[PDB]
């Protein structure tokens, strides 16, 4: 909804956004939204995401699809009304994104999702890209494991000519939706087939905000299939724009640069990652 | 409608347009249109704005959507007829923009919305853009607070991968419509996802005129996601064209240039803004 | 319709076309067509113009829209048949343009619309363009007043982010239609939003001929929002092509060049205009 | 239909095609096809041409439109079947072009349409183009009068911002159809608005063959509104391709070059035209 | 259908494909397929070809169109099923191309269609192109007569502004279908209007295979209307790709180069042709 | 579906993926999936592939098309549901690709399909491309025979102007589907007509994953019809991206480079192939 501010309430907002990344316990936002989701009335639509055509499918708190749901409205503090209606498996009324409020007044954050190697990482979408045909796949997996920490990370596979890989966009958004509804750390191996259909365009536009609001973090590989020219600059550009954080390869083997948006109007941070391969190409990110 | 003029009535018009920016009390036009709006017959359609498809949704004076409204015509002094009809939540007959006359004979103005730091600022749409990845967000907020003055400013969030950010275009125009119907100072953080769908194109084309007629002022961030080439010149160009005022970054840190259209065929003005950051990236615009 | 000629009747035609610009009393064609229009059977469709979709709306002699009109045919001298039919507010059968004959055998003229400062000006469409972000607006208004002479000129406002400006294309063509049906001198401030929809393309293609046939003159501002490169050459080009007359800015402040098509296959004329600003940006065109 | 040949019948065909341009009396083919048309059963569809949408309207021998015609088939010598069916004013079955056979075995000709100034001119389509903004209009008219000889030439006006000019494509094809059904010499002033809609594309593709088959000759002005660059080379190119003859301006004032296709696989001829202006821009083509 | 091979059966296939061009009696494949076609059950669909829309029309062995045909399936050795169904004049089920098997296991051939001047020529599609505005027409005709040998060749005329020339794409494919069903040597004068509609694209993609399977040879003129730049290289490229054989003009007057694909994975051959003009532009290809 | 991992289960996965290419017996995966397929309930949909329109057709284990299949759902370990429904010959519900699980937890492999000349070759899709108009056809066949080893390889022919070649995209996917359901080694001669329709785009996106999952290997020829410029770099690029393995021609006659993806995030391997022609263009790949 819309929010009103004067100097004083704006300064409080910024302080809270700053704390959401810098001082809140890592993964606390995720635990908080998981709590909000489980308190959702059984059967209530909680998430809507676009499929290939541009239409949207809807899920409940247990990541089960909703196919029929009689129109229901909700009045916000803003005075604005929220309406949701599902019919024949598709949203008849509503909007893409979260259908229940996970944030309230606290918006514009990049909730800390985890801490590793002396650095805090933001929830939201992280695109791993850069100098083509490098080791993006091993990197998204190492990041997944490291950010997972005590927990397992979820892997969404899509659009690679390898065994067991789904290449149908509608199965892909179904996996993404389930992943965000159930896990704090998600890896998407290849946003290749995505970047264009309306559903695909919808995804690039919505995923970061959906993850950041949940407090989960989606680590997506984007190997520029495009030339190995300066088209990689445009890819990086498009990526910076729809990503909460960016991870780009450098001219130094095994080294990557992490660029993080810490919150609305807040400072962008950067740190470097050193990595190395073990057996069977398992990559390890060096810490101390 | 159309207006007729001879030398004498034209000179009077220009004098009045000149006064609307230069000598009228800041925010007086807004107060006046608020008065016109509240005297509108209950239930009367007052504003129509386009959604993603190109269709338009309609609101009443209290920023509540109208879904059903039997056809109604109105004869203007011009002899032209205005017809409005809403059905199934969409305008069946009418036009995008204000559906009740807020201006009358007094058109082509950039009604002073506020005065700050020795400068008068126009109502209408203000696009904040320029040299990519700068501090556009902190700037739109500081401008919002400063122009708000004694009042709070309204913030419309859209299309950024941060918590609580709507990324659905139809929710976006709903937020904009409510904002203009209810507040004199409005901030839109990111016209990114907009600049293309018909609704988006409609918005760029309509928003400035809608705001200027209301006397409100919409301060919109436009971070060129495009290259950091001379595509920024085209962005600036597109922005100049659909903006009442333009605010662009310069080669000097914290400095911005404000270019203002003071009214139809009137002189374009320019002044500079100096700014600095405080705690939690709160930006302050220097005055004296 | 089609016309047949041998050397003799062709020489007569050219003489008459030459007289229509050079020797007929200024504005006499307009008065003549006004006469033809008022002698039109009440309720008869007299003008059809395209709306955004490409469909056309129809007006009667009093500039009132026709929504229902049973099919009616008319046999021309040519042997060709003219059919008009309106249904549900849209032309079911007919063509864009004048639906009653205002010219007869006398076609291919640029009927003198007025004389000012020692020069005769043609009816039809006049596009004021050139070296971007100049004083096009003040110029179209000064030209409007000057060509109006004893009469007031009609102003059609469209697509500018200023108070009271319509930005809906369908209201725009409605204003244009009323303007041409009722006034000899018309000013269109900004063909910006137009130059693309089918309605818009229809307008560029039809307006000049409609005005020339009526004997009215439409003075349209066209500020190339495009680069300030040599794209202005293409704009000028597109403008020359659909304009009866062109008015372009020069490298000399306040100076403009007027290029006029005096009629079918006749000589194109050129003269220069000197102008200066007064109070509140009112522009004056120097004469003697 | 298709035709079979061996060396002997092919040599006869070429001889006949050669005679159709070089030795047949000028305009004899036209008189012959007029005879074929008048012997057509009353009400029989004789010509189909495409309108803007790509659909086709159909005419009878008197240039009257057919709106209803029950399906009718015809078996050709080729074994191929020709079917025509009109419904609701549009061809339901058939093809664009002549619906009755005007040629028989004699195809691939450029039937001499007239002789003037010591040169024979082909029927078919003649595009007058070249070095932009020249005197194309005066030239098509002089050619019209000269080729008309003892007869008057027909003028089809279209898409110029001048009085009485139709700018609706569907009225345009109606004029062209009537013109070819009734006159040997036709002038089209401006193929501008045409060169793109399907109807327009259909016209460029069909007009030459339709005229050549009738033995009439359409002299069409094509002023490249495009740049005055080497885009004129592409225009000329597109023109050469769909024209039976080309008439292009040269670097010498009043001089034009005529390039003629004399028939299928036959020699292309070229000759030059000298012209000069008289009173009221009437152009005269010098002969002896 | 699909075919299985091991080293031995593959070597046999290549030997047979080699023989189909190099040692089989010229035109023997055509005679063989003519035999297969005449043994087809009366009324059986034998050929399907696409019309402008992308839909397909169907013919029987006598080149008569089929408009109604109840669904019928056929099981191949491959296990694959072939289904054909015609309704309302269009294929409801089936595929473009031959609907009865003319080849069996013997596929990937360029069956010798004729021998002339010491060279064997392949069946399939032959595109005659190169250095624009040359003598492509005279060449396709001389080739048609020479390859015809004892038989007449069939001429399909299309898209040229000359008398009797069809310019409707749907009549064109009807002519092509009949030609291939009935003659071993076919000339198409101008693939101009074709190279784009779906039917046209279908034709470029299907014609070579259809002809090669029949054993007939289609000699098509392709005059690049495009620039006379190096766009001719792209034309040649597109032509090489969809042609069984290519015939291109050279820098030497009257000389042409013939490039032939002799079969699947077999050697491409080249030889030169010398030609000269006789009376009425009849071209003769020199032999001994 | 999605998979969860911690460091330990991820290391096991990589080990198993490494074994799937490096140590499993060649062709063992194919035999395994053949087993899974034959244990599939009779009539069960096992494969869905897209046709030209973008819709998908469905096959059973015996490569027979399914036209009617009442909706059936399946709950995965993931919690995700799989639904399949066929109606009127098209998938009403489901996804493109394998409809029964052939992989389970073991995904992201490039199952060894065969071993020849001291090298192991991956299943999945292999595109043979490079320096235009070379010997791609002979190469795909030699590779087919060699990888077939003791078995015959299946050949799918498409879009070449040669006898017996299908050029209809829908017959093409039917052949591909049957080939993958029934053979371990498949050759597709020409992906030309493919690289664009939605079906075609679907194929490029799906084929590699389908083959890799089955453990079969599709050897597809891709002769860049495009320029012989550096467009071949883009072709190679697009090819690398959707291929499990790439085979490219080099500057050395008869030599080719094989680039293999050995599995998810695993090392890409490269080796060289030397070849030579025998009688009738049969190509032999040198081993020892
Ligand atoms: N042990 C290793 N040492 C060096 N490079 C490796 C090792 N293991 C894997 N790689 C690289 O990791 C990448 C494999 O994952 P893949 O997804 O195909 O790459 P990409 O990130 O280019 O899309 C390849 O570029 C491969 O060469
Ligand atoms: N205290 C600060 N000092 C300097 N720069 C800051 C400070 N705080 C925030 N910024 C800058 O403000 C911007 C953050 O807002 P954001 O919307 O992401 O930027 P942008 O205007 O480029 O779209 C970043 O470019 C960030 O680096
Ligand atoms: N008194 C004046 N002296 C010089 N320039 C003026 C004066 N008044 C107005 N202008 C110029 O007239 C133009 C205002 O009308 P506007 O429609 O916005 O311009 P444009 O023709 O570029 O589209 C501006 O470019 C403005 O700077
Ligand atoms: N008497 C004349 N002397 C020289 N030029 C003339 C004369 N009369 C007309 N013209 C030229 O003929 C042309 C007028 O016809 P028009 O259709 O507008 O031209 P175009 O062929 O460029 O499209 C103009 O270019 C005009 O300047
Ligand atoms: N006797 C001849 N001598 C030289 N050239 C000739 C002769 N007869 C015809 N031609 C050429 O043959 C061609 C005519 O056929 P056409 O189809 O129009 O040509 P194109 O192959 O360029 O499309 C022309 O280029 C013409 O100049
Ligand atoms: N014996 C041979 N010696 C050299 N080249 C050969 C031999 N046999 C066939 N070729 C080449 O193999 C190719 C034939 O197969 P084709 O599919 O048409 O080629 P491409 O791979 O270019 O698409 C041709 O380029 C041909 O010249
Ligand atoms: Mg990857
Ligand atoms: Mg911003
Ligand atoms: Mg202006
Ligand atoms: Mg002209
Ligand atoms: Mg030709
Ligand atoms: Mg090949």
């Amino acid at each position: 909804m819309i929010h009103l501010y004067d100097a004083k309430s704006f300064a409080k907002l910024r302080a809270a956004q700053y704390a959401a990344f810098h001082t809140d316990a890592p993964g606390s936002w995720f635990d908080h939204t998981s709590g909000v989701l489980e308190s959702v009335e059984d059967g209530t639509p909680v998430l809507a995401i676009g499929v290939e055509s541009g239409d949207a499918i809807v899920f409940d708190k247990n990541a089960q699809r909703i196919v029929a749901y009689k129109e229901k409205s909700v009045k916000a503090e803003d005075g604005s009304v929220s309406v949701v209606q599902v019919e024949n498996g598709f949203m008849k009324q509503g909007h893409r994104g979260w259908l229940v409020d996970l944030t309230g007044e606290l918006v514009g954050c990049s909730p800390v999702v985890a801490e590793f190697g002396g650095h805090r990482y933001a929830s939201g979408m992280v695109i791993v890209t850069g100098k083509g045909n490098s080791g993006k796949t091993p990197l998204v997996h190492a990041l997944g494991e490291a950010l997972g920490g005590k927990d397992k990370y979820a892997t969404v596979r899509f659009g690679e000519p390898l065994s067991g890989y789904n290449t149908d966009f509608n199965v892909f958004v179904d996996d993404i939706a389930r992943a965000m509804l159930q896990h704090r750390v998600i890896v998407i191996d290849s946003l290749k087939n995505v970047i264009i259909s309306r559903g695909a365009f919808d995804l690039l536009s919505d995923i970061g905000a959906m993850a950041a609001s949940r407090g989960c973090v989606v680590i997506a590989s984007l190997n520029p299939t495009s030339n190995d020219d300066k088209i990689v600059e445009l890819v990086k550009e498009a990526s910076r724009s729809n990503s909460t954080s960016l991870v780009i390869s450098t001219d130094v083997d095994g080294e990557w640069q992490v660029l993080t948006r810490t919150g609305e109007g807040l400072q962008r941070l950067t740190h470097t990652l050193q990595t190395s391969y073990g057996e069977h190409s398992v990559l390890t990110i060096h810490t101390s």
